[PDB]
């Protein structure tokens, strides 16, 4: 049965440790996958911050290349119960 978040694999950041469970279970209801740490298999990384941000972390999965959105991607896909755009949800993203 289809989900709209399947094949997605979401990694919090460490920043949002205190929200990681919370943010993997709402991923998890929508079809994803998650990791606990960052790995080759993340497809979506959560973080928050600001223009040019110099968060070890942060700069090592912009260097991979994958999709880097604030949560609000996520608590918006669980609103809509669809895959949103990543594009208008990066990370200094504020309602």
């Amino acid at each position: 049965a289809p989900k709209p978040l399947h094949k997605v694999v979401v990694c919090v950041s460490k920043k949002l440790s205190k929200k990681q469970s919370e943010l993997n279970g709402i991923a998890a209801s929508l079809g994803a996958d998650y990791r606990w740490s960052f790995d080759e298999t993340v497809t979506h990384f959560i973080y928050q911050g600001r223009p040019n941000d110099t968060n070890r972390e942060y700069k090592s999965v912009k260097e991979r290349g994958v999709h880097i959105v604030s949560e609000h991607w996520l608590l918006d896909c669980a609103q809509e119960c669809k895959h949103l755009p990543e594009s208008l949800y990066p990370h200094t993203y504020n309602p």
